[PDB]
């Protein structure tokens, strides 16, 4: 039911990979997980959940951010799960913009999709009670992401505000209704009726958001994306227009990859450690 398949020792903590059968999504899944040397001690934890973008597995960060290093001094666990359902069963499109890779966080309600496509419920439920229960970890989380990811993040912690501390991203995909990645995905997994895609726009949410949680994004200036797909300006409107905690960084010469990523993480593991210590 639950399989540790790797374990790696990074900054005296360990980088382990986890299967198990996912009881909201039908099917195995695979994700990641970082323990700083804290949990090695006795000590509880708190959790960053980091949601990776478009054709991402639970591997492109643990390997390329170079989070560990500050997760170690800052004492956070990290957990990075996969970005879709995988395996047998489960439907999936040639393109890399849909299907397998590319669950856009929603709970999927078209058929074929409707099955196995329940990735909202799975990072908001199933996850994270699965990781308290295995891990030593408080109940104390965050969670961050990149593109689609990023918009995994924000979606999640504006509808959910009880249950997260603090939210950041990377180049997220702010207005996904008003996006090719974001129409094309929805209409598959959601339909044609634009309404049910209200709740799934993190534009859309942060202007009617009801309560606040402390939010950080970054952009990279060079981002090939951001005009078509993911739209800041569209978000600090929303922000602007709501009182809402958003700091939007704009970096000039930055791109989209892990490149960038890796070059403002520490910032977001500290703004993060301030309100997960909290
Ligand atoms: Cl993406």
């Amino acid at each position: 039911s639950i399989e540790n398949l790797s374990s790696n020792k990074s900054f005296g903590g360990w980088h382990k990979q986890y299967s198990h059968v996912s009881n909201t999504l039908n099917c195995a899944m695979r994700f990641a997980i970082y323990l700083p040397p804290q949990a090695s001690t006795g000590a509880k934890v708190p959790v960053l959940y980091w949601l990776s973008g478009l054709t991402c597995s639970d591997e492109n960060f643990m390997q390329k951010a170079g989070a560990q290093r500050l997760a170690a001094e800052l004492g956070i666990a990290i957990v990075a799960p996969d970005t879709s359902p995988r395996g047998e069963g489960v439907a999936d499109d040639e393109g890399y913009d849909l299907g397998q890779g590319a669950g856009f966080y929603v709970n999927a309600t078209q058929a074929p999709w409707n099955r196995h496509y329940q990735m909202y419920d799975y990072v908001v439920n199933e996850l994270p009670e699965l990781i308290e229960s295995m891990f030593p970890v408080s109940d104390k989380r965050a969670i961050a992401g990149h593109s689609m990811g990023g918009h995994g993040a924000l979606t999640i912690a504006l509808r959910n505000p009880e249950r997260y501390q603090s939210v950041s991203a990377f180049s997220p995909i702010n207005n996904p209704v008003n996006c090719p990645w974001g129409q094309k995905a929805f209409t598959a997994y959601l339909g044609k009726d634009t309404d049910t895609w209200r709740e799934y726009d993190a534009s859309l949410l942060m202007r009617a958001a009801k309560q606040y949680v402390p939010a950080l994004v970054d952009q990279g200036e060079a981002d090939n994306f951001l005009a078509e797909q993911l739209k800041p300006e569209v978000l600090e409107a929303a922000a602007s227009s709501n009182n809402y905690p958003l700091e939007l960084r704009s970096h000039e010469g930055y791109d989209h990859s892990y490149y960038f990523i890796a070059s403002f993480i520490e910032d977001h593991l500290r703004f993060h450690s301030n309100y997960l210590n909290a």
